RNA sequence: AAUUUUU
């Protein structure tokens, strides 16, 4: 009964595009967007559960969001700010989740930016050319500041002067300018010689400063003295050149300690009491860690008074670490690419398959009592984008997977091995994939359907054997001499008696079990077709089943009763031009169509109008309307443990988990 | 694992 959010990734590189604030409010940015997550008691969490909820998203950038800033000041801590590479820097509003004021006054590429803890009101930005403009949103005042020819890295607002920003840069150069004088440099530190990935200000007064560096270290400048008191070098520790992004934490409970980012995303806290013993200690001492570079730090205090740090990394986790343990509370995982497919097993109830575009698929325990975003990757043999994903029936943890370059794959959940590869390549990109009953000349055989229109049998057992082309079987059976039309979606019945197959002209055709004798044919579709469902066997009416949904590149959707014909078993094929039920409301493309498993005809859309919507195919009513997704959407499944509850995934880099009961609107908009 | 990734 509480809907849940896989989001994008966390953007890679930048300096600064994640921040929190006190009563557990977390945001970070992926994509284009910023995600808000509530950490700590007030997420309402249930007991034995990572106290964490995704619960909004602010959207309005047109390009890659590179930064992003919470105010800090009391009363205010609803107010934050973007950056963007469309230009636009932009002060929202969390409450209502929209645009408070913007500004485009930058005319290069922005770097970052940083909210001034002692102006209610200023945001300080930076770009690569080496422009820094202090903006002042309550009456849109603005300060035009160049400080040096160089690429502006990273920028931080001094914690105890309003007047003092440091400014680190791609060469290793590190300035601090006075607002007050033109940006006036006061201190020049000299000392790195790569990039500054972070500045961070020592939080109690008397002018401590701690950069860190792409060359491996990590200096303690004194800004009265103007020149470094400590330099640290990063450790090399146990499990060509390594990527490292070098981010620091100075928490204010802690003014002693340092914490910053490692090799491989480990992270360390640094005592700077043993100053010369240079003591060092690694988070999660006892696979908890990242497995890749971090590139933000968030510390996160919740109302319960617990202190916490979020990480943001290029392995696609955020991650809570609690301060006291240096253990990880838990971990939020990240989608890096469409969502193309969703498939829930029937073997295993609860897990759910997703194909992602950053080829990977993940498996998502959707049962866990102790964790809501139980997730596992796959990555090997995948390595292209997983564009159909369908579960075996009767074995459980066997998974087929198909690709972008039409590579066809059985994947075994359960075991660590990398999955069996099909022999026979579609020439282009696997769009659907079926279990049904073996046809000539081949227990149950896998179906691929490939944008190229030829649909292929192969054999799970011997992968490596030649699959055979259904074409063949097709003519032979019917005395077919025209050129068949190139398949679209393969589709079995419930219980596996009749094929459907859907083909780019929009027609779609139905074929008997024991060697595809073309019963019949239907033409409603004038567009290629997109996606068909048969319905569930157990019902009030037991000729439910019969019932067929069709889904084309044309918004309405149809539904046919194939009970007469099918009983039939004619000799000579029936053509149906007429539907059972017509369901009119999308505003684009059908992607994907599924019967409930809970209700007698009940029908969700997917549609590349970024809409889901519930159908009661029946009364051809529509009964809501889901729009979350801020893209296409590309694939749904009904949940099948909960009758309200549905997950979508769009071209938004989002799988989205919602409530048939909780959405605001019936149908799709006009 | 690979990846300055974000079709």
């Amino acid at each position: 009964q509480e809907p849940r959010t896989l989001p994008p990734s966390p953007n890679w590189y930048c300096a600064r595009c994640s921040d929190a604030v006190p009563g557990g409010l977390f945001g970070f940015a992926a994509r284009t967007s910023v995600f808000l997550v509530r950490v700590g008691p007030g997420a309402g969490e249930s007991p034995g559960t990572p106290p964490f909820r995704v619960i909004g998203e602010l959207v309005g950038h047109t390009e890659r969001v590179s930064g992003f800033t919470f105010s800090h000041h009391p009363g205010q801590y609803n107010l934050c700010a973007t950056s963007s590479d469309d230009g636009t820097v932009k002060i929202w509003d969390v409450e209502t989740k929209t645009v408070v004021t913007e500004h485009a006054l930058h005319q290069h590429t922005i770097s970052t930016l940083h909210w001034s803890p002692r102006v209610k009101d200023l945001i300080v930005s930076g770009d690569e050319k080496g422009v820094v403009f202090c903006y002042w949103f309550n009456r849109n005042d603005s300060q035009h500041l160049f400080i040096e020819p160089r690429t502006i890295f990273c920028l931080t607002c001094s914690p105890h002067h309003e007047d003092l920003v440091a400014i680190g840069y791609k060469d290793g150069i590190v300035v601090i300018i006075d607002i007050s004088k033109k940006g006036e440099v006061i201190h020049r530190l000299r000392g790195h010689d790569d990039e500054i990935h972070s500045i961070a200000w020592c939080p109690l007064p008397g002018c401590y400063l701690a950069t860190g560096s792409k060359d491996q270290t990590i200096r303690i400048w004194s800004c009265s003295r103007g020149r470094g008191v400590m330099i640290l070098k990063l450790p090399f520790l146990k499990r060509v050149k390594e990527r490292l992004w070098l981010t620091l934490h100075w928490p204010s409970n802690q003014p002693t300690q340092l914490v910053s980012s490692c090799f491989g995303g480990e992270l360390l806290q640094w005592d700077l009491t043993q100053s010369w013993r240079r003591k060092y200690t690694l988070f999660s001492a006892s696979g908890q860690n990242h497995s890749r570079i971090v590139f933000n730090l968030c510390p996160l205090q919740t109302e319960d008074d617990k202190q916490l740090l979020l990480s943001t990394s290029m392995d696609r986790d955020v991650k809570c670490w609690d301060i006291a343990t240096l253990e990880c509370s838990w971990t939020l995982p990240s989608l890096g690419g469409f969502a193309y497919s969703l498939a829930f097993s029937s073997v295993d109830i609860g897990s759910l398959a997703i194909g992602v575009g950053d080829g990977m698929i993940r498996v998502w325990n959707t049962l866990s009592i102790k964790n809501n975003y139980d997730v596992k990757n796959f990555w090997q043999g995948v390595k292209s984008k997983v564009t159909a994903l369908c579960w075996h029936p009767t074995k459980e943890g066997c998974l087929a997977f198909g690709t972008d370059d039409g590579k066809v794959g059985l994947y075994d959940t359960y075991s660590n091995k990398p999955p069996q590869i099909s022999s026979t390549y579609h020439k282009k990109t696997v769009y659907t994939l079926a279990w049904g009953p073996p046809v000539p000349p081949m227990s149950l055989a896998l179906y691929s359907c490939g944008g190229e229109g030829i649909v292929l049998q192969h054999n799970p057992w011997k992968l490596s054997g030649e699959a055979f082309d259904i074409n063949k079987l097709i003519r032979d059976t019917n005395s077919i001499k025209y050129k068949l039309p190139v398949h679209t979606e393969i589709s079995w019945k419930a219980d596996g008696k009749i094929m459907a197959l859907g083909n780019e002209d929009g027609s779609i055709e139905i074929f008997q079990i024991p060697n595809l004798k073309l019963i019949c044919t239907i033409q409603q579709h004038h567009k290629l077709v997109n996606t068909i469902s048969w319905h569930h066997e157990h019902g009030s009416q037991p000729e439910l089943s019969y019932l067929m949904a069709s889904g084309s590149n044309n918004a309405v959707i149809y539904v046919h009763n194939l009970k007469t014909v099918i009983e039939s078993s004619p000799e000579s094929p029936v053509t149906i031009t007429e539907p059972y039920r017509t369901l009119s409301g999308h505003t684009a493309k059908i992607t994907s169509v599924a019967w409930s498993p809970h209700h007698d005809g009940r029908l969700v859309s997917a549609s590349y109008d970024g809409t889901a919507q519930v159908w009661d195919a029946l009364r051809e009513e529509p009964l809501c309307n889901f729009r979350g997704h801020r893209g296409r959407l590309l694939c749904v499944a009904w949940s099948p443990l909960d009758p309200d509850c549905i997950y979508s995934g769009a071209d938004d880099f989002c799988v989205h988990k919602w409530l048939t009961s909780m959405q605001d609107h019936s149908r799709p908009p006009q």
